[PDB]
C-alpha cells in the first residue's frame, strides 16, 4: 500500500516532525543503498550468492532518527563494527563513512523520523569454506525507512501482556552468540509462532538454564525494591537498554546486568521492554498474571517519559541529518 | 568450470559443450517467475528470509543429466517447510517441473539445484494475520560442487571436532529443518583454519556427535553402521548411505555416538550431495584404525556413484 512516515501518537513526549515528502523525489520515505547506488526499496535487492543469505553470514546494527536526529549513532556503528569483528569479518568501509553514507541515505529519504539498518555480510565472492581471506569480499548493505513501533502508542501507555515460551529457548553464547546482532531468528520465530498459539502480544525466551533472556526485538528489563536489572548473558546489549540503565542510574536506583530467574520476573514490582524499534514500554502481565496491580508502575513511566526527552534535547546523543 | 577429470573410475563427467549465445548455460536462477542468468539473481534485502533467516530449503544434484532422489528432496522441503508453518506456494509437482525446467535452460549435466521456500517480503515477523504472508521460492542450478577434491575422496579426509562451538539445540534451531543459520557451522570451520584442519564435526549440547558443516557422519564398527539420529539433518545422502550398508548386509541405524565412540571406530566417512561420499581418515590427528581408507567405506563410496548412473526409480531423466 502507500507509505505512512507521522502519526498523532496519544502521548505528550512523543511528536512526530509536521512535514511532506516530496512525490517527485524517487527515494523519498524510503531506500536503500546497495554497492555504492542509492536505490528504492522496490529496487533493494541482494544477490542469493551473497553468504549473508545463504549461510546468514552477516551481523547488523539498526538505529533511528528522530525529529531529524539520529540517536546515538556512534554507539550503534561501534557495537556493529565490534560484532563484525567477533565473527571475523573485515568491514569494506571504515566507521567514518559508514555513518557519512548512512546519514546521506536517510537525508535522501526525506524521512524525519527514521529506522536505519546498516547491514555487514561476508559477500558473494567467496564460498563459506575458503581459507584464503583475502578472496572474501564483504559487503554493506543498508536501508533507511519509516519509524517501526514493535507495541503501538496505546500499549506504550496502558501496558502490554507478557508470554514466557515454553516451546522453545533463546539459541545459546556457545552456537550462535545473541551478542552479536543477527538474522539468525529461528528460536524467536519459533516464540512469535508460540504467542499466536497461546493468545499472547509478545514472547520472551528463556536460555539454556532457565533464565531470562529476550523477546523478538526487544530486550527485557525488571524492576524490584529499587534495584533495576536486566539479562546480561542471552540478550543483545542493546542501545536503547544501555539508555535504559542509564535513566535508572540518574533517578537513582543500582541498575545492572544480571540473571534473573522466573519467579524473579514473576514477582517483580514492574517489568519494561525496550528496543530501537518502538522505544520503550511496560510489560503489565506475564502468562496472564499481573505484575503488581496490573499497571504500568511509576518508575516505568518515568523512563519512558526520559527516554523520549534524551531523543529531543540538544546533546552528544543527537547526530543532525543534512536534509 | 563445469567439468572435470576426475581420476577416479567410478566418477565421470558427461562430455559435451555449453552454448555460448545461451545467457543462462552454465548457470542460471529461478526469481519470481523468471529465469535470469546468475549476475540479476538477487532478492529484496526485505524478503524475510534474509532479515529473519524465516526459510527452508534443500539442494538435490543431477548426474549425466539424471537428477538424483529428486522425489524425496521435495518430499523434505514440503516436510521442513510445514515444519516451520510455512504454506508453499507452490505444490510438490510444479516445483520439481520448474526445477527440472531450469536445469535444463543451464545445459548442466552435472550440477546442484538449491530450492528455497521464504516468508517473503510482503509482511513483517510479527503478522498475525497468515493470509497476509506471502511466501516466495526462489531456485538455483549451478556446476556441481565437491565439498572434499577429488584425491582425498580416495586417500580421506582430516577431521576435527569443534571445541569453541557446539550445534544448536532442537529447542533453539532444529537442524532437522534444513536451514540458512550456520552461526555455529562458521564457528566450526574457523576453529578448522586456528587448529588446521579440513573440515570440523560438531557434539551437541549432551556432547555426542552431531553433524558437520554441509555433511552427516556416519560411523562404523564391528560391522554396525551407525549415523547420528539427533543434532542433524535426515540426509538424502545419509539416507542413501545407510540403504548401501543394509543392502551390503551390515546393521545399519540413527543412534547417538560419543566422542569414544569415534576415535575408536573401525571406519568413518562423511556425506552430502555437495560431494558424495568420502573417508575420515583420523580425527583431532589420531588415526581411525590404520589411517587409510578402509574396505567398507570404499565399497560404499562406490555403490553410491553406482545408483547415480545405473537406471532405477532413484533418477530423474532432464529433458534438454
Ligand atoms: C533480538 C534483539 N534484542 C534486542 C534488541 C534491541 O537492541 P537496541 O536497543 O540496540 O535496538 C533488538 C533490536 O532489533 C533485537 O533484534
Ligand atoms: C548441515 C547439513 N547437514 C547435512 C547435509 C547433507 O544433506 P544431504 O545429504 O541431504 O545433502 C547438508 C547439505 O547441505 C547440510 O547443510
Amino acid at each position: 500500500p502507500e507509505i505512512v512516515y507521522t502519526h498523532d501518537t496519544g502521548l505528550d513526549y512523543i511528536t512526530y516532525s509536521d512535514y511532506e515528502l516530496d512525490p517527485a523525489n524517487p527515494l523519498a520515505g524510503g531506500a536503500a543503498w546497495i554497492e555504492g547506488a542509492f536505490v528504492p526499496p522496490s529496487e533493494a535487492r541482494i544477490s542469493i550468492f551473497d553468504q549473508g543469505f545463504y549461510t546468514s553470514d552477516a551481523t547488523y546494527t539498526t538505529f533511528h532518527v528522530w525529529n531529524g536526529n539520529a540517536f546515538r549513532l556512534g554507539d550503534h556503528i561501534e557495537r556493529l563494527f565490534s560484532n563484525a569483528e567477533s565473527i571475523r569479518l573485515i568491514p569494506p568501509l571504515t566507521q567514518d563513512e559508514v555513518k557519512e553514507i548512512a546519514l546521506e541515505l536517510v537525508a535522501k529519504t526525506e524521512l524525519r523520523e527514521a529506522m536505519v539498518t546498516v547491514t555487514i555480510t561476508r559477500g558473494y565472492s567467496s564460498t563459506p569454506f575458503e581459507r584464503d581471506i583475502t578472496k572474501h569480499r564483504p559487503q554493506v548493505y543498508m536501508s533507511a525507512c519509516p519509524y517501526q513501533w514493535i507495541v503501538p502508542f496505546d500499549r506504550i501507555r496502558d501496558g502490554v501482556h507478557l508470554m514466557v515460551a515454553q516451546s522453545v529457548r533463546r539459541t545459546p553464547r556457545s552456537s550462535i552468540d545473541p551478542q552479536v546482532k543477527n538474522f539468525q531468528w529461528g528460536d524467536l520465530i519459533r516464540a512469535i509462532q508460540e504467542t499466536h498459539d497461546r493468545g499472547f502480544e509478545l514472547p520472551l525466551l528463556l536460555d539454556c538454564d532457565n533464565l531470562l533472556a529476550e523477546g523478538p526485538g526487544f530486550n527485557v528489563v525488571v524492576i524490584k525494591d529499587g534495584v533495576v536489572r536486566s539479562p546480561g548473558r542471552a540478550a543483545l546489549p542493546g542501545i536503547t537498554r544501555k539508555t535504559v540503565l542509564e535513566i535508572a542510574e540518574s533517578l537513582g536506583h543500582e541498575a545492572i546486568l544480571a540473571d534473573i530467574t522466573p519467579a524473579e520476573l514473576y514477582d517483580a514490582d514492574e517489568v519494561l521492554g525496550c528496543s530501537t524499534g518502538g522505544g520503550v514500554w511496560p510489560f503489565v502481565s506475564v502468562d496472564g498474571n499481573s505484575i503488581s496491580d496490573g499497571v504500568p508502575g511509576p518508575v516505568t513511566q518515568s523512563i519512558i517519559r526520559r527516554y523520549w526527552e534524551l531523543n529531543v534535547e540538544p546533546s552528544s546523543l543527537l547526530t543532525p541529518v543534512q536534509y
